[PDB]
């Protein structure tokens, strides 16, 4: 039966000033409708013509690999393009070429299985392009990475292995960041914004080909995917889906797949020699420092691959091992040693930086190269030369409190199947070996199997929003491969329509038909919407921003007090959002460039890679609130509402992370729990109700980047949520029953 509103029990919906601006900004948007997606664009000159769709085979594609002219474009191949493609002519996958087309074509739905470096997502794509034609049917070939850095690499790679432009033929997709065109053909993207194309056309008729690429990791975007194509290929008999993955045992696959036929590609790895430690490693960093100088000290010529957790971490081993390394070429007469990061956030032009050649050594020994990563180096893509592996046997990985209901990521062992795969990776050139930084008890006693499925480790509020605008109904009953805690749907339910994105009923709100438009976390986009009803939707979607990104405050941990206060310039008190907003404005400014943008971050203890990122993200952003109708204003900074409606418009999305100081330590609005504020922040005697970002559980937990808000103000924004049925008795309620009745006449 529908649910009641009242004065005292009011609808979440009617209460929102968020939704009150997504009705407003909907309204502009029916004065001028937007134009249909820009279409695709090809070239047919003729040169497939001598082939017949799905029919073709191995042959008729060498012929035009090996003529002159692209067929694709119908300019003529580089010389490079053919010593390419002698090389990866010699992968494993292209020797069961006639056997995968034979399949590809007598069948919708496929499993595709082999070793980290057989040639999957490089060749098979290419093979489907040769086969579908699929620019002549208007249509173009996707191919799904859970990794942003294996999306855009091999991209890059493809790309000159069919000798066309990036961004052209062959292009790339990832969130805020976008090299595609009316060209393109085959698009490698994230799985995440294949699941964001198929919200605004639920049937993807722009694909002709899906290809879902390393499965086994079953990340969140691609187990949902999984699920809706099993339906589109119903709709769509003209769609072909292609699931690849690099464990063998892909039986769990076909049966979810209808039985879907197997294809393997066997191993072709060498041997690898595993080199364990006699005891426990307490601080695994310096032990695999010295464990990669040993290597390039006392070994035959190869190449070192490292597995770390993170950036700070990495480029913290880059420095020592460029430093040590450089001495014992000068002391101990070493060969030469490059060194390499690799992580999510690297830019492009840094990412391909780990392919360059070791460098050549003129003292008779080695010189090498060694690639300090995280487990993107592990299956999603290899770097040939590689003949040695370090493994400290730790990842950063997220985990679920489902009774608090948080997310936390955190540096934790790794499964002994990762461990498995990171070795593996030595073996691809010749026999090799890889150091692992525990004991061989450990690795079989204390690892784990296999790590669970992301979507038993996720909260799944954006989940949810992302399903019903893909038209899903019964969220309980998707036909998910490993389904989450029913228990856990129903509260991202509630979440959602407290945010006034759904209503009472489960429907979308034209608040969350536009916030499922941005790609956010639904309270960041409510926050970002409803900004403007505020008077700073400048400033919020500076802050929106600032939040998208990693902390930008670099904090050496011998040079403490010279960073701390350079953060005090920016630093604004019980305002740690509103100092994001500090920082950016400072970034931006013109005396910043001409101090020299690189070393004014430097000076000033910033980091420019994720005040950069936000950078493109904010104007990403800008883009999509002209399109959406939202307006851009903001408030005269000598205004005393300034700093009140921006903690407005941050209370408006994240009303529901909320903490209240302590009577006789914080306790949150929601769940009534124990917190302390995070160490990187102290707050004055003023701020008696704040909101944080963050909740960060190590041990006791603490509540992080803060902002004071007065309790009225909530009651204000959120009457729905702060109604005083929905809260039982504590020191919370009793406070909030005192702020209630001081609103007087
Ligand atoms: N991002 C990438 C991925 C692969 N490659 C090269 O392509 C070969 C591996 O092909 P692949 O990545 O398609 O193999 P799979 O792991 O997909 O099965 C290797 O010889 C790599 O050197 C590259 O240069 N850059
Ligand atoms: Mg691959
Ligand atoms: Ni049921």
């Amino acid at each position: 039966s529908k649910r009641r509103f009242s004065s005292e029990h009011p609808d979440p919906v009617e209460t929102s000033i968020p939704e009150q601006a997504a009705e407003i900004a909907e309204e502009l948007s029916k004065q001028h409708p937007l134009p249909s997606e820009e279409p695709l664009v090809h070239h047919d000159a003729g040169e497939f013509k001598g082939l017949q769709r799905h029919h073709t085979s191995a042959e008729e594609a060498q012929k035009l690999e090996d003529g002159k002219i692209n067929p694709f474009t119908g300019r003529e191949f580089t010389p490079k393009y053919v010593d390419i493609l002698k090389i990866r002519r010699e992968l494993p996958v292209h020797a069961q070429r006639d056997e995968f087309l034979k399949l590809y074509q007598n069948n919708q739905i496929m499993v595709f299985v082999g070793e980290t470096g057989s040639g999957k997502t490089t060749q098979i794509p290419q093979f489907v392009l040769f086969d579908e034609m699929p620019h002549l049917e208007n249509t173009q070939v996707a191919c799904t990475q859970p990794r942003r850095v294996a999306a855009m690499s091999v991209a890059q790679r493809v790309a000159e292995e069919m000798d066309v432009k990036l961004g052209e033929e062959v292009g790339y997709s990832i969130r805020f960041e976008n090299k595609t065109s009316n060209k393109t053909i085959l698009k490698y993207m994230t799985d995440g914004m294949l699941l964001r194309e198929a919200m605004e056309d639920h049937d993807l008729s722009r694909y002709s080909c899906i290809i879902l690429d390393e499965a086994h990791e079953r990340t969140l975007a691609t187990d949902i995917l999984m699920g809706l194509l099993k339906q589109v290929v119903k709709r769509r008999p003209d769609l072909k889906i292609i699931i690849m993955s690099a464990t063998l045992d892909a039986e769990k696959f076909q049966r979810y797949f209808n039985d879907a036929p197997l294809l393997a590609v066997p191993g072709r790895t060498y041997p690898v020699e595993l080199y364990y430690t006699p005891e426990f490693q307490r601080d695994y960093l310096d032990s695999a420092i010295r464990t990669v100088l040993q290597i390039h000290a006392t070994e035959e010529a190869g190449d070192i691959l490292l597995f770390l957790t993170g950036e700070d971490e990495i480029e913290d081993a880059v420095r020592k091992i460029s430093l040590e390394g450089d001495q014992l070429v000068r002391e101990e007469g070493c060969g030469p040693l490059s060194v390499y990061p690799l992580y999510g956030s690297l830019p492009p032009h840094q990412q391909q930086r780990i392919f360059e050649p070791a460098p050549e050594s003129h003292n008779g020994r080695p010189g090498r190269k060694v690639v300090i990563s995280t487990n993107i180096a592990e299956t999603s893509l290899t770097i040939d030369g590689i003949v040695y592996v370090v493994d400290p046997g730790f990842s950063k990985q997220k985990v679920y409190n489902p009774r608090i209901r948080v997310e936390s990521l955190l540096v934790s062992p790794i499964s002994k199947a990762s461990a498995q795969q990171r070795a593996g990776r030595a073996g691809r050139t010749r026999p090799g070996k890889c150091f692992r930084l525990y004991t061989e008890e450990a690795f079989q006693k204390e690892l784990i199997e296999q790590s669970y499925p992301e979507i038993l480790r996720s909260n799944l509020s954006s989940t949810v929003l992302e399903l019903k605008k893909l038209g899903i109904d019964d969220l309980v009953h998707f036909d998910f491969m490993d389904p989450p805690a029913p228990e856990t749907m129903m509260r991202a339910l509630e979440e959602l329509n407290y945010l006034a994105c759904l209503d009472d009923e489960g429907n979308l709100t034209p608040l969350g038909r536009l916030a499922s438009q941005f790609p956010l976390d639904p309270m960041l986009a409510v926050m970002l919407i409803g900004s403007f009803e505020f008077q700073c939707s400048q400033e919020i979607l500076t802050i929106v921003a600032m939040l998208s990104v990693p902390n930008v405050f670099i904090r050496p941990t011998k040079d403490k007090k010279r960073a701390d206060d350079a953060k005090n310039i920016f630093a604004h008190p019980d305002g740690d959002h509103i100092t994001l907003l500090n920082v950016y404005h400072a970034f931006k400014s013109d005396e910043a460039y001409e101090y020299g943008i690189h070393k004014w971050c430097r000076d000033h203890y910033l980091n420019y890679r994720s005040l950069s990122a936000a950078d493109n993200i904010r104007s990403q952003l800008e883009r999509l609130m002209n399109r959406y109708n939202l307006e851009l204003n903001t408030t005269d900074y000598e205004s005393p509402k300034y700093f009140d409606n921006i903690r407005k418009a941050l209370a408006s999305g994240f009303f529901m992370q909320v903490a209240k100081k302590r009577s006789g330590g914080y306790i949150t609005v929601k769940d009534n729990q124990d917190v302390l504020i995070h160490p990187s922040t102290v707050l004055g005697h003023d701020a008696e109700w704040v909101i944080y970002n963050e909740f960060v559980l190590t041990s006791k937990n603490y509540i992080r980047t803060v902002t004071s808000v007065r309790p009225e103000w909530l009651i204000e924004i959120a009457p729905a949520y702060y109604d005083l049925s929905n809260f039982q008795k504590g020191d919370v309620k009793l406070s909030l029953e005192r702020i209630k009745e001081k609103v007087d006449r």
